[PDB]
């Protein structure tokens, strides 16, 4: 919703309220999504000012408000700041922005991160490059010096993030990514590397001086068909618990393969199918592991841009003898959206 | 305030400020709302979208920020978010919305939450379906099918939550209400049950495998006369704490009356005098208690929309003897309110 | 950004986005101002009602949502409500507003606090007259009782808080300011006092029963220029922290020397430099230590009203030897900020 639009300058107040409901067998605990409640709000603005005929200053920031604490001690979990980043972009020369932003591997994997509530597993928030991060600086080429139509680039230095914990810590990094899309089609390519840091080395799972994670992906994206792939690989990056010996680290290598299948109806209803399977390899005490497989199956429907309901069933392939202790369960997931 | 209005769709943005403090003896431990600074701020947003003529979307997100705390350690005390919800309202048939939400059986104790600062005690957050909770599936039909001016009925479905506290938590539920108002006059009934979740019964206080609620309400809104009256009643469902054995859990049986009266000047002063007595019954190891019981006098004086102050005096009955320890002083506020 | 303007009421949403980055040596646990991502956002409305003739009412709040925390269990870290408050303005007789506002001796403290990113050491927040304070009552007289242009005066009143802390809290207190402005050149001076509470005395570092502060300030503001000078002392009311020991309080007394000059050129760069040195005396097993003594470097590039970019070095004076801990290495800071 545009709130102001004067002297180039122009501000977007955004937000959704999400009624949301997940059920799996027992408490969740041994499922992929969890059970019960899972009502949450996000409100954010987006905002750019031209400064002359070349240059553009803009600046975006979003938060996540979740409507399933009581209003007791638990009132702030799982809230946070999800995006915070301020920057320039010049004609056709690109933009640089710094801030809590997306990382360049999501280049590529956005192209399968479009289930209506699953999906994106390996889009891990504060995981390097893989999603969103902080600290990052981001410089970003459309449709290269304006030469060609559809053709983007992007490179981003990732700023050592020392935190209190090794899953949302990262040491000094780059990395960037290479898209084109020519009608409906798109072909994209991503690629980070960074340093990991002391307390990354500390954990027991995960052995390295460097983690470095990659993704392609395809896609078709016309005649109300959507379609598209992502395959990625990953190097000391992929965060992971052993739920039986209450361990933590990261996969010494995972291979990712998702694949994802809707079509939208003309009245509304946008159905859709898709394949996700992570497996992880050389993880310290087990080899070998799957961190994700499942099958899903989904709709949305839209009732227009502010409203629209959805469901989605994760069918788990995961095991119940998983050596991680992952768990094997399904979830569905309904929901009801507003957005502005 | 109204920050979109296009193509069906309109948001509207709102908040108010509320410089207020509190005044009781002491620390105001032993009182009855406590001692000192109580500033806090409201942010809100609440949309509709016109999807065709029959159907409409509706969403609305809804914030407290306490202006209380120092920007230290303490700086999210009290901190929530109150009501995130959506919906869908279809033509002459009903409304039906999830998420953070008021319970059913507030549909009656509406009617006297009316004073300037205080009142509304037996409106509880996160307990069951007096006040605001969260996993609500509600329906609401109004004006009977469109066969009916003024009456109105809902049905209220409380998703369990387990939360890591008996006082938060609540087990599945189905509650209902019925209201009748012609023209300033009104009368309201509403009933509700649900299970007990298991860390819940095994609280000493309370004893039972199911919390109920019920209250009824009338009132006279004419003239520039407020009248309004509640009857109600609850077993296993209202949170009581004994201060000397520090122990905590629910009131077997409350019986609550509430009543108020409030008269408009055309100028903008609305002064206030109402009654509130809650009486807890088969409290083990006490039988009956008082859980509230004072006299109000108050005032508000609103200059316009926006902006307002007022005062409101609670006149304590409670004694000094009384056996869960509820405090017995009286406690006034003074608030400046700003509003949009 | 103007949200509403209709009918004497006006409501203004503001906010801004700050990509900013700290680079000190090591973990910059022993520099001015840390090392890493220090990335936020701020969000707030102010509004304004036009009750009559001669009396408007007015509200404001503001939160820093910080950027530089992951989305685990960290997120909220840093994040606080800055001001929440409401009042009454009345024609040429003053203006009153109550809750979480700048105290009294800002007035004066205001005059130096103009870096890009650091200084305004002394306007600790939560510290009884010198920065953002809660429960504060404040009287403001503007241009004299419409009598006299540019001079004007301020009483405040600052309410108990007793917080988990002695950091955090303060006792009631009472201070003033008075400031006189003739055409680019400004004069103040303000003072505060305050009873410390019984948690406040019960530290080890400073003693006494009452805290005490004062400013004055000199300033010019005309022509691109901007030169000025602060002085101040303070009782009992400075937080410290002896890093050796692990213990903390207050130091008994402060003397405090604040100067600042920049120039704006046409073309949006605005140089600065400064000193600022605080220093500390009767402080328990030590005498007296500095505990602020730099001198700065930096400029902003204003591209307008709504984008900006900065830097922001402190060439840090302490030494290694400070008796209290104090970090004694350099800081830079880098900053992008767009604001609306
Ligand atoms: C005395 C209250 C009358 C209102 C009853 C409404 C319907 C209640 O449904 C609840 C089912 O449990
Ligand atoms: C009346 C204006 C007084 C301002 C003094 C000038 C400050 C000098 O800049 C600080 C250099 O160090
Ligand atoms: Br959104
Ligand atoms: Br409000
Ligand atoms: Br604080
Ligand atoms: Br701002
Ligand atoms: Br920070
Ligand atoms: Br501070
Ligand atoms: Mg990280
Ligand atoms: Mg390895
Ligand atoms: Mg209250
Ligand atoms: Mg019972
Ligand atoms: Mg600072
Ligand atoms: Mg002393």
């Amino acid at each position: 919703a545009e709130i102001y639009n004067k002297d180039g300058n122009k501000v977007d107040l955004y937000g959704k309220a999400v009624g949301l409901h997940y059920f799996s067998k027992g408490n969740g605990e041994n499922s992929y999504g969890g059970n019960g409640d899972m009502t949450y709000a996000r409100l954010g603005f987006k905002g750019e000012t031209q400064i002359n005929s070349d240059l553009t200053g803009y600046g975006q920031w979003e938060y996540n408000f979740q409507g399933n604490n009581s209003e007791g001690a638990d009132a702030q979990t799982g809230n946070k700041t999800r995006l915070a980043f301020a920057g320039l972009k010049y004609a056709d020369v690109g933009s640089f922005d710094y801030g809590r932003n997306y990382g360049v591997v999501y280049d590529a994997l956005g192209y399968t991160d479009m289930l209506p509530e699953f999906g994106g597993d390996t889009a891990y928030s504060d995981d390097f490059f893989v999603g969103r991060v902080g600290g990052v600086a981001t410089y970003r080429n459309s449709n290269f010096f304006g030469l060609v139509d559809g053709l983007n680039f992007a490179v981003q230095y990732l700023g050592k993030n020392e935190r209190d914990t090794a899953r949302r810590s990262n040491g000094d990094g780059v990395g960037g990514s290479i898209s084109y899309e020519y009608e409906g089609f798109g072909i994209v390519g991503a690629y980070g590397a960074a340093d990991r840091t002391n307390l990354q080395e500390a954990q027991p799972l995960g052995n390295g001086k460097k983690a470095e994670q990659w993704a392609t992906g395809l896609k078709y994206d016309a005649n109300n068909i959507y379609l598209a792939a992502n395959y990625g690989e990953t190097r000391n990056a992929t965060p992971i618990t052993n739920k039986f010996t209450n361990t933590s680290g990261f996969a010494n290598k995972t291979q990712d393969v998702l694949l994802v299948a809707q079509y939208q109806f003309d009245f509304g209803l946008r159905p859709s199918i898709a394949y996700t399977k992570s497996k992880a390899k050389d993880v310290e005490g087990i080899g070998d592991v799957d961190l994700v497989n499942y099958f899903e199956v989904g709709a949305t429907y839209y009732f227009n841009k502010n409203m629209s309901t959805y469901v989605d069933y994760i069918i788990n392939q995961i095991d119940s003898d998983n050596k991680l202790g992952v768990g094997s369960d399904d979830t569905v997931a309904v929901g009801i959206v507003y957005q502005f």
